[PDB]
């Protein structure tokens, strides 16, 4: 579970909204990166998050796929793009029940791009992933 007040990400999370994912892949074209994208593209998958404190486990599960990522907030880690380029991101709280991560390439040029998690008051987690000027918001709700 999380800390104090903070709210608790565990469960099972079903999408039931999304705008502009399609627009964000075409934007990003090979500068998407999987660590992202395995656990948010499919819409059928519950996303399952297990939250101890700052570190984070999330997965999905088909017939045909298992994917699991892994962070902690506030320990830098490594992705890739699709096309092998290597980015350095990390994970903050930026309120008491949203979490922001920042992406940079280790060399060379792209768009800026980020993520979000919050967890809003009315019990729905919030996606939101960013290319330049392109928000994609994925909106969930527990199983």
């Amino acid at each position: 579970g999380p800390l104090g007040s903070m709210p608790n990400f565990s469960g099972n999370w079903k999408i039931i909204r999304s705008e502009n994912f399609e627009e964000l892949l075409k934007v990003l074209g090979v500068n998407v990166m999987l660590d992202d994208i395995a656990v948010a593209a499919a819409s059928k998958p519950a996303v399952e998050i297990k939250q101890e404190g700052d570190t984070f486990y999330i997965k999905t599960s088909t017939t045909v796929r298992t994917t699991e990522i892994n962070f902690k907030v506030g320990e830098e880690f490594e992705e890739q793009t699709v096309d092998g380029r290597p980015c350095k991101s990390l994970v903050k709280w930026e309120s008491e029940n949203k979490m922001v991560c920042e992406q940079k390439l280790l060399k060379g040029e792209g768009p800026k791009t980020s993520w979000t998690r919050e967890l809003t008051n009315d019990g729905e987690l919030i996606l939101t992933m960013t290319a330049d000027d392109v928000v994609c918001t994925r909106v969930y709700v527990r199983e």
